[PDB]
């Protein structure tokens, strides 16, 4: 898996940033598909949310490694993706929202 982080901060962070298009809730979807769950989770399988042809076909499952790259440079990860974030340059800000999606289970 990826670097150490903190959960508390990944909270505050996913508040802050991944809030604005996703939730951390089960099942509810917005311009984004639910967080709740997805460590581990395969690509493209949130019930009733309107992925991407990039993301279905991707044949990706959000493992803590890849979730670090993606958070990153998403287009690198998901060429193709729609999801608009210009990805997170910080390395601990990554590590600690994956921290923080790990407890959403
Ligand atoms: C916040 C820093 C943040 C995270 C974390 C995040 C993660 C993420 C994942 C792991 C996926 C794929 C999940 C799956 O396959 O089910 C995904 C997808 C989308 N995102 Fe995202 N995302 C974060 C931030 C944001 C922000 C701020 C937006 C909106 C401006 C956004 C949007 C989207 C969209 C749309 C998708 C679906 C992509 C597709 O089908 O191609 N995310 N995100």
């Amino acid at each position: 898996s990826a670097p150490p982080g903190d959960p508390v901060e990944g909270k505050h962070l996913f508040h802050t940033i991944c809030i604005t298009c996703h939730t951390d809730i089960k099942g509810a979807n917005k311009v984004g598909p639910s967080l709740y769950g997805v460590v581990g989770r395969h690509s493209g399988i949130e019930p009733g949310y309107n992925y991407s042809e990039a993301n279905i076909k991707s044949g990706i499952v959000w493992t803590p490694d890849v979730l670090f790259k993606y958070i990153e440079h998403p287009q690198k990860i998901v060429p193709g993706t729609k999801m608009g974030y210009p990805g997170q340059p910080d390395p601990q800000k990554r590590a600690d929202i994956i921290a923080y999606l790990e407890t959403l289970k």
